[PDB]
């Protein structure tokens, strides 16, 4: 998958939080405490990571600490070969 | 902290310890490398986008004339933040 | 620190929240969870044995006469060691 | 892989332990700062793993500082079935 979302937030939302992400059709997630924990989420599109930072931040960011990361993978360089048994 | 720049490398197999090298003399905070049996793919963590743009200048401008390659880079932005502290804290 | 014992669970889907739950009344240090569609596969980090232990007997206790699954564990022993410390750093 | 390697010790013998690991015939492997760094290395079987931890430690330990831990993986709990498809 091409992009990650990143959200750092209060212990409290971890059950929240984790049923956003199942909800969001995300393949799978990493959480860690890190007080706090820390969720790190792939995706295979940039919009699925936007929408559950959207989600979260919408439901709970007013009454909560946290903050969320995203970044989507940039092609900096490329050079392929291929014959007809490997492309 | 801002989640480490995260810079990916598929290559040949052969390119293992001249990348390795690059990336140790880049000042990153250090990699994971895996077969992918004549391919390698390298994740490498880096604190700034500038070091993982040297890598990858650094890795192409030398080898992908003649080597095949791709090289990828995710870096983070933050998109929401609410953080609070006080006396103790900041 | 020694590494953190490390359990793996892979289950039916339907399972996730219920272990979640577990996981973390066990006190882990957390988790990683992915789908592996019909099955998903959570790879736990614990301090301690007991916790990982826990974790297992609760899992499979309530749920592998119904649904089925695996648990496995890799606890880290020490099997080479060369340490020195001096006043400032012991 | 059942089985992982983790050595911690000076950052010195980082480019001397990484080519170990290469000839071992180990897939791969990751390492990270930690003054000091952290390899962690998995492996097809117990065997492999030691016979790098013994190489490591034969070579190096007695004027390095450094630390090697092992783990194989023990099935502690199973529940399967399958039917002719899916065996
Ligand atoms: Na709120
Ligand atoms: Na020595």
């Amino acid at each position: 998958p091409a992009n990650k979302l990143v959200i750092v937030t209060e212990k409290i939302l971890l059950k929240k939080i984790a049923k956003i992400i199942d909800e969001s059709g995300a393949k799978g997630y990493t959480v860690m405490n890190t007080a706090n924990i820390k969720f790190e989420i792939l995706t295979e599109t940039r919009e699925m990571a936007e929408e559950i930072a959207d989600r979260v931040a919408v439901k709970y960011f007013n009454d909560y600490a946290g903050i969320i990361y995203i970044c989507s993978a940039e092609v900096l360089y490329g050079h392929t070969f291929c014959g007809p048994e490997g492309c």
